């Protein structure tokens, strides 16, 4: 009977029609437009937008694919095959920026940014973590004035913030009891700035500040339907999805680099391949890829259904982030040759932020057991 | 949203009407039939399993079988072996190594007389391929003089039905399948997990009619259809094992007081924890794919290497983990593992089956 | 080239002494004639083995001639314990309580008295001892001793005190009343009147019990004079588990050199099993974390020697060396695709649980470098 | 109780000599002086020298330190503790071009090569490995080398250049031959330190370059074994550097208003670092003994390179992971390092060779 040793488990059988077709935009264009460039652009996301990869979950209304969880998961992973750094541009457009605009927002919110945004003519940014450090009881403030808010505090480490022309910022809002509400706020605004940060981490990148000096705004740029961390987190909890699924892709091109590496480089007259040490490694790399793919998949399903609980969103994460940084590590020490060292140095990165493998470790702990370990 | 710690991934949601009656079938038979014997050989346990309905639940209802799915197989064996693997041992034999071969390769006069006494459990089977292939089969007038001796061959001192592979001169030295019955003249089974015996099976001349041969199977093939399955089954139990180590480290970790507070609201515990959620939830999805591929008729053989090197390995780390929580069932779950990880076959066979599948390159020799 | 060893990379046998060496020989000797004989035939407890470590001479190796012991170094201990343990961890066991948990609080901490009393019977192993520290609750012990005239009375109840129930002589730490509560040693002997050792309910030649002290009376020379605080027991289970942190190398070699000879003499695809890459891998393995567990607990027995020892040192050999024993018994048992090197792994599973967890030495360390404490 | 320190678990300190004490302090404040502020050249080859840290274990004849084998390890250490990258040089100099000049040379080629090694005024590259079919065909009074070595550290800088070639007449056994870079058909184009080619063009030399007192693979091997331990004490100097940030980053960062070290998981990994990284140091030290004994086998070196390489990079990859700039340089070094002269497989088959008497190379 036919195996697919590329794809174990038949991942091509499990996808509707529509998955199958946006995954293939999603390929063409990484292998026409992404990674010609890898052998930080405002134009790279008016080119993905208009390949129609921004946003593929929302609504034909806006432009969108009106897509699944599973075909946003696809996206992630072949955009992620080619640098970690592309993916990254999405998680932060779509799920950050977006995603809390469609879901959480007015009709005219929605109409306003979101076809902008889809078509990455409009760039976006996340405001909730500040300089203090990862404390959240946020310092940055909404004072109710006289038709509308003023925004008073500063975000830090906000991706793609020097170049947003639409911000997304938390903040304790006086007037809702100092609950925090999510504000947009464009980048024209009196007293807002958002200064680039210094230092060099990941490929077509850049990070900076929001500065909100007293800016003001009317009652419409508030996000009207949620409340509390809820928000924010619902929008981390969609990222952390999309990159579950982009260090498969990633770890699939380590692993298919170092198996084309070991056929192609002979010794003793037989390719490297031919060794059982050898084998093995790629008998790993397949089995935690085809594993992690079902997972994510599986995640990708509930989310459709309504049934995600971002307690799942942990596990995948911390799982594929976890086992595709394993297999770059051990695809890089396969050889001696680039790719295979920049995926390993993105996905160390990668493993890193939007909560660490131990604090998810944590987190399922906690929903074992009842009991918080954090402190 | 509703997260179940004990099913994250809502395997209860997967599953068919079918399939959840079946695993509440078994799950009551372990509770009720299993679990009292472990915790206080048998042909007459063969009986009860037969009894429940629980032995060749993939064969047709013609033979008094469920008619369910490979997934509905592997829920089974999953909570038989939640209680111990000696017990899904028995049912990997009878269904996949005894059943199968006799449904799948077998004629209608076959599958009439022998399944409905292997299905209720009344009648025993073993698999006869390893030897100390050798066993040849001769064709005689009116049928076959089988001649050779299988060697660790499970359940054969108890069986009543033997599926034996010989090479039969009759065709160009070819594998076949013969079955041979415990009353027949030139065999016999001296005895060599719990519930669990291991034979040989001794063929002096035995003479069998031109209707014991298998037709529908040659080659190496056909014995390897049933170990295919019976490794599916294996991939599936260890993850009940995996989960009664992982429940019991937890249930031990919140009961269990150090310093004034449980193990289990340590960070170390936690993490143990944490990653025993993650390998079996993603063993079981693992599993559950290469059953609904089953179904669908698309199996590849190395589909179930990868599920059944993975689940067997990750199964054994839980419950070696489990065990070292235990610092001061779950013993002999882990103990038991170590066993069902050296067999058929071992973790390093199925990364070189899945290396060459990769590289079309043979690296065992 | 220049020669080298696979069975010895580091030439340990240039690192020991020539007394080291004959004790060595004289442990490896008694585990191949009396102790290998035995585990090849084990749910039966038998004093009398105790008496043939004592007359082989392998119990208070580093104790003083004056009481018929070896006068050796706490190496020669180590390596003793190592030819031990090779054969079984119950084995050491033996050695550990009695050498380590008995004899070393009552020649460390007792009186001339009784040095001379006790010491003698329990190096021959005529005499058994047992130590007791561990209550079913270390410093909030319960067991207690009321001053009395002449001498002491001795309440309270220890559990899971190793040969308690064939014991001869116990050593017992009790919050002693007339030392304001503080923590002193007593030896108490098997004839007492308040004093049982019930075996408890449920590893090789070894026996679990209780010590109940139902107002056992013992005169004033009864009490260990030279102690007080828990610097006392604690000091003799730090010798303990330096023991061990070198017993899991003999069975970890024996384990290794199972797995080589398995694999030299089976066949596959008419080759050597120890002839595939995966295999020697594993054996590179083996080789190269004995031979590092060997120079680490070597170092801390020679720091042992010169008086430097710090607990702390015993908590990197003794995790490291009982977690890297058991994987590599776990790697040979699963390279067996067999009753010997089943047996030991079985054994370092319960030596790796017991006298500090993997997880608690950690922490040990982790404080040690940090400051501050994670246990809680 | 008794003294215990953490950052020297098993005293190293009182296992050394006062010699190697004050090398490995000279190596120290030297990496501290000049390394440390690089990190954060042709002319720093002369300034190892003059500081002494060049072929240390050799006489004092040509101005070398005439120390132990355990001084050149605790060297490599220090100076890796740095970067990994200014302890290739030394091993290259120190490992694979003195050492084959000295042991495998004529007194001549002593007396004239040693003594600019050892200040540093000379620059020496090692060519074995190719893109054997280097050749050095017998001449009129001496010999012609034809060939290309590849991948070669420091080659388009060198003075002095040892190749191994097949040289016919002996019969195409490999002997040592010593070029210099003023030489007719030799040119090093490039492809912390430099690699290039050593391009011969029927580069002719007299019968006086070859090294006398060696044949065979022996002559480069004992070069590569010695590099590969000098390694294996080196990568230990990276580890620790990173296990000391770990932890004094650990230290110095909050999290739920408690230290990140003051968490069990934290600590766990310390303790992993601390363990191996003393288990990896008496390891490195029974092998620099062993080499002073004059009883170093080359199977000892491929136990220590290949774990110490392989726990330094754990060590380095793990510090890197807890960083929730110095511990993510010294993980990208550590990688190549552990790369390079012998994989960690193939040590690992080196002693799989050494125990079965099998080879499962092919």
């Amino acid at each position: 009977a036919a195996f697919a040793w590329e794809d174990p488990f038949l991942l091509e059988e499990q996808l509707t029609e529509d998955e199958r077709m946006i995954r293939d935009s999603a390929k063409a264009f990484a292998s026409d437009v992404l990674l010609p460039r890898v052998e930080t652009d405002p134009e790279l996301f008016h080119l993905m937008g208009q390949a129609g990869l921004l946003g593929v979950t929302l609504p034909e209304d806006y432009g969108a694919a009106n897509a699944s969880y599973v075909a946003y998961g696809l996206v992630a992973r072949e955009v992620e095959r080619i640098d970690s750094g592309y993916r990254s541009m999405m998680s932060v457009q779509s799920s950050l920026v977006m995603y809390p605009i469609y879901a959480y927002g007015s009709d005219e919110q929605r109409k306003k940014y979101l076809p902008g945004l889809v078509s990455g003519e409009l760039i976006g940014c996340f405001g909730l973590t500040e300089p203090d450090a990862g404390s959240a009881g946020m310092k940055t403030r909404a004072e109710k004035i006289d038709g509308g808010y003023r925004l008073s505090g500063s975000k830090m480490w906000i991706s793609n913030s020097p170049i947003a022309d639409v911000f997304v910022v938390w903040a304790k809002s006086a007037a809702h009891d100092n609950a925090i509400r999510g504000f947009i706020l464009e980048k024209g605004m009196k007293g807002l700035s958002a200064p680039k940060i210094g230092g060099k981490s990941l490929r077509a990148s850049i990070t900076g500040e929001i500065v909100m000096d007293g800016v003001e705004v009317s009652e419409d740029a508030i996000l009207p339907n949620v409340s509390g961390l809820k928000g924010p987190f619902g929008c981390l909890n969609r990222a952390r999805y999309g990159i579950s699924w982009g260090v498969l892709g990633a770890a699939e091109d380590c692993w298919f680099r170092a198996r084309q590496y070991g056929l192609d480089r002979k010794q003793f007259n037989k390719p490297l391949a031919g060794t059982q040490l050898y084998q093995k490694k790629l008998a790993d790399m397949q089995t935690e890829i085809a594993l992690g793919i079902q997972a994510s998949l599986r995640v990708g399903r509930l989310f459709d259904e309504g049934k995600m609980a971002p307690e799942m969103i942990s596990i995948v994460k911390r799982n594929n982030c976890g086992k595709a940084l394993d297999i770059a590590r051990q695809a890089r020490d396969m050889h001696g040759e680039y790719h295979v060292m920049r995926h390993a140095q993105n996905l160390e990165t990668v493993n890193t932020y939007e909560g660490t493998h131990d604090v998810h470790a944590l987190i399922l702990g906690r929903a074992q057991t009842g009991i918080q370990a954090f402190f």
